[PDB]
């Protein structure tokens, strides 16, 4: 179980050292009044209240920050990913998923440690290109840097801090050389890499799945579900084992589950728990 290896452990301390147990940066939680009133005359867009959203849950042992991006959604997509490969292996009958080797599913699973490290907010993506748009129309056509790539520098930065101390321990055992470490760190961005290989797709989907913990049931069906479905060879009962395993993962965490299966509230206390020791959610 690779999480409880050196270098996972080690990586575990540090994400959630110097990124996940730190708040949301209060300067992002809402536009300026200039981004605002340009923003609100797009009547189409979701309203502008959606970048301080999930900022942060109250619970009986703390205030847990960053809620909908934490620690525990962190551990559980990176627990996600030798799981999904398994499926696919089994079901999904494609040969890059079936000859994908125990060391590309370690280093994916690696790499879902900082998947989210870089957010400073709980906005989406188009919700950061409302942003820019709206700064450009409230500032005379300004510049402004994408939030996303303002966050994806941000966990590149400490991608780079964290392995350049580490290298003797994580070359060749995990990369097996700078080169494959190199594509690593270019690739790295916020949820998911976005890349079409065997791995991106693996990361992918340990991302997707665990979004039944903040989408409702049609809409984790609709955007998520039934491409599961097809990757799985068309397999529906595949599809619910590896969906329940998620859903078994979210709610021993004390998360919320909304998407899939049979949905629950937060259980704060053992949230609490799980979100503010990391250790508690790999005992699970």
């Amino acid at each position: 179980d690779y999480l409880l290896s050196a270098n996972g452990s080690k990586a575990i301390d540090f994400v959630w050292s110097n990124f996940l147990k730190h708040p949301y940066n209060p300067k992002l939680k809402q536009p300026d009044a200039n981004v605002k009133a340009a923003w609100e005359k797009h009547a189409d867009w979701e309203h502008w209240s959606n970048m301080g959203q999930d900022w942060s849950l109250n619970t009986p042992s703390g205030l847990v920050p960053r809620p909908n991006h934490g620690i525990a959604h962190t551990l559980r997509v990176a627990q996600l990913v030798p799981v999904i490969a398994e499926f696919l292996k089994a079901y999904s009958g494609d040969p890059k998923f079936q000859k994908l080797t125990q060391k590309e599913i370690q280093k994916a699973q690696y790499m879902m440690l900082f998947s989210v490290i870089g957010r400073e907010n709980d906005m989406s993506w188009t919700d950061a290109n409302h942003y820019q748009q709206a700064f450009k129309e409230a500032y005379n056509g300004q510049y402004s840097k994408h939030i996303y790539a303002t966050f994806k520098e941000n966990a590149q930065k400490g991608f780079l801090n964290h392995v350049v101390t580490n290298k003797s321990s994580l070359i060749p055992s995990l990369f097996s050389d700078e080169s494959e470490l190199q594509y690593w760190a270019e690739a790295l961005d916020t949820g998911k890499p976005g890349i079409s290989s065997a791995s991106g797709i693996l990361m992918a989907l340990a991302h997707d799945l665990d979004l039944m913990r903040c989408y409702d049931k049609g809409k984790f069906n609709s955007l998520k579900m039934k491409d599961l479905v097809a990757r799985l060879g068309g397999n529906e009962d595949a599809a619910k084992k590896l969906a329940d395993y998620a859903h078994d993962l979210i709610v021993a965490t004390g998360d919320r589950c909304m998407g899939y299966g049979v949905t629950q509230d937060y259980n704060y206390s053992l949230f609490g728990k799980c979100s503010l020791d990391p250790n508690e959610c790999l005992k699970l």
